[PDB]
């Protein structure tokens, strides 16, 4: 499985696969 969170910054165990927009702002779509 990939486990993904929308974050300001991806954690050191993750990479950025794309973006989320919520609350009018961008987040990164971070998965490990
Ligand atoms: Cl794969």
């Amino acid at each position: 499985a990939f486990t993904c969170h929308c974050r300001r910054s991806c954690y050191s165990t993750e990479y950025s696969y794309g973006t989320c927009t919520v609350m009018g702002i961008n987040w990164r779509f971070c998965c490990l």
